[PDB]
């Protein structure tokens, strides 16, 4: 008499709607006792067959395993592979019924849903994370064996296995489609190695969809790179550019020296400090507005700006909105990124906090930050499961200061020389542009959020090394915000607040 496992029912992870992410299917895996194996030598070569094995590689396993009464023949056939060869009745041949985890949505979902091992353990994404909450608690027979291994009884069961509790993602699968392959179409019209795109409902902290390319399918897991399996929006940091701008313009109108309609002189498009140059792309500009400085993405406007009101200021606001702080969802290998602090700011670090130079975020903490600028400044935390009931959220920008910024970004999207790819047919958009080089490599951003009105949805594009002569976040990221923020209203019945 021994004690033996009965495998709990996994649950059911589905989409925020009930589409099935994650389902266990039932599977058979064949042992056999090597004790009753060697009393029928002569029906090797035919299981041998069945098992799509080698005649002689298998009778030197049966043979070097003859003292043992349990080995595995093989794990996860149908239950029609497993009755065929159960049926050819040769003795020591055993069947147990166990579930394997299919993945109706393959590619498109993986990053996010992980897997389970062979023995059905969470191994990645949310099957690890939730593994406690999905696994349920296993049962136990006692089985009665004769002094040889042979299986005679099933005596009792012991204590039943509970099954697994249903888990409801906050990932809408059709905004997760949608987002999926304008990712991939984006990434090969732009030859780019890698990229990511997260959506935030801004009202409730749901990621509605989070894809990475490249992708696997983890319904066929076989030689397979590890670079291909990374959660790119939540274990890569990058250094964020001046998608931070907006932050640093929250800290410049909350201090009470500035407003929208203030010039800063950037002319010649450079700012010498000390041994370090401040640089603008676009060269031929002197007064500018605070809208004009994040159109033109201008580096020393930000600068100067960033010089009157403190680093300090600059930081807190950036802290508040959770860049390079923890997202706290508990997803394995989630990096935190890196918010440089210091005890007093000097001039070269203050000018380059202010336009996301020497700063390390993740994909979640930007989508994060502009979900809460968007939500009229309050943070409602992350969640990657369904929310019913929503928490209360912090105020991290007044709501005056963040609606002045909501205004100004929509002028970025939709003014003379803005960034018009962001245009949302139908709909007021507001956003930022950034480009990064990489240490020639460059990361194209765009963050964004709509409508500009009531929003609704925050979203972050990242292109990583695009390899045409389009390198800026305005040319290969913003056309991507443009067709998946319109496709992601529409889905989710946002009416039209532009026509
Ligand atoms: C933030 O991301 C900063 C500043 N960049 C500048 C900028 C940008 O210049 N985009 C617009 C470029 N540009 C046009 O597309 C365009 C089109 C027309 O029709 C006209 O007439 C003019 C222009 C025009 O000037 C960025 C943006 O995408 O918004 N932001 N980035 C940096 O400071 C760093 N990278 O600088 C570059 C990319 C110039 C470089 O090659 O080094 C940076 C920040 S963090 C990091 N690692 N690098």
């Amino acid at each position: 008499v021994r004690h033996i496992a009965i495998p709990a029912h996994r649950g059911l992870i589905t989409d925020r709607n009930g589409e099935p992410l994650a389902v266990s299917t039932p599977v058979t895996t064949l042992w056999a006792n090597p004790k009753e194996l060697m009393t029928a030598k002569e029906r090797w070569p035919q299981l041998a067959a069945a098992l799509g094995q080698d005649t002689k590689l298998f009778a030197d396993r049966i043979e070097q395993n003859a003292e043992r009464e349990f080995i595995y023949l093989v794990r996860g056939l149908t239950p029609e592979q497993g009755e065929g060869v159960i049926a050819l009745k040769v003795p020591g041949v055993y069947s147990i019924e166990e579930f394997r985890r299919f993945y109706p949505a393959g590619e498109v979902v993986a990053h996010a849903v992980g897997f389970t091992d062979v023995d059905d353990r969470g191994r990645e994404g949310i099957e690890l994370a939730f593994d406690e909450w999905l696994a349920g608690v296993p049962g136990k027979r006692q089985v009665l064996k004769d002094r040889r291994g042979r299986v005679i009884k099933d005596v009792q069961v012991t204590k039943n296995a509970k099954p697994g509790k249903t888990l409801a993602l906050s990932i809408d699968l059709r905004l997760q489609y949608l987002a999926h392959r304008e990712l991939r179409n984006a990434l090969l019209e732009n030859g780019a190695k890698a990229g990511s795109l997260v959506i935030m409902d801004v009202k409730t902290g749901e990621i509605l969809a989070m894809t990475n390319q490249p992708t696997y399918n983890p319904n066929n897991r076989r030689n397979l790179q590890p670079a291909a399996m990374r959660n790119r929006a939540m274990i890569d940091v990058f250094e964020p550019g001046s998608t931070v701008k907006p932050f640093s313009m929250s800290a410049a109108l909350a201090s009470g020296r500035w407003k929208p309609s203030d010039i800063v002189d950037v002319y010649p498009g450079t700012l010498q400090i000390g041994r370090y140059t401040i640089r603008d792309v676009s060269r031929n500009s002197r007064q500018l507005d605070l809208t004009g400085i994040l159109i033109k993405s201008s580096n020393v406007g930000i600068s100067k700006i960033a010089f009157d009101i403190g680093a300090e200021s600059i930081y807190s606001v950036m802290q508040q909105v959770g860049l390079g702080q923890d997202t706290g969802l508990g997803f394995p290998g989630e990096r935190v990124g890196n918010l440089p602090n210091h005890r007093k700011w000097p001039k070269a670090e203050t000018a380059t906090l202010a336009y996301g130079y020497g700063l390390s975020v993740t994909a979640i903490q930007l989508a994060h930050a502009y979900a809460a600028l968007a939500n009229d400044g309050k943070s409602v935390p992350l969640s990657m499961t369904r929310v019913d009931r929503v928490p209360d959220g912090v105020q991290v920008i007044s709501p005056e200061v963040a609606s002045t910024v909501q205004g100004m970004l929509q002028q970025v999207v939709e003014a003379q020389g803005g960034v018009f790819r962001a245009q949302v047919p139908g709909y007021h958009a507001a956003g930022k542009s950034g480009t990064a080089r990489k240490v020639n490599a460059y990361r194209s951003l765009f963050a964004g959020f709509a409508p500009a009105t009531d929003p609704r949805i925050a979203m972050v594009v990242v292109i990583d090394e695009p390899s045409k002569a389009g390198y800026f976040g305005g040319l290969v990221s913003a056309p991507v915000f443009s067709k998946v923020m319109a496709g992601a209203l529409r889905l989710m019945n946002v009416p039209p607040d532009n026509l």
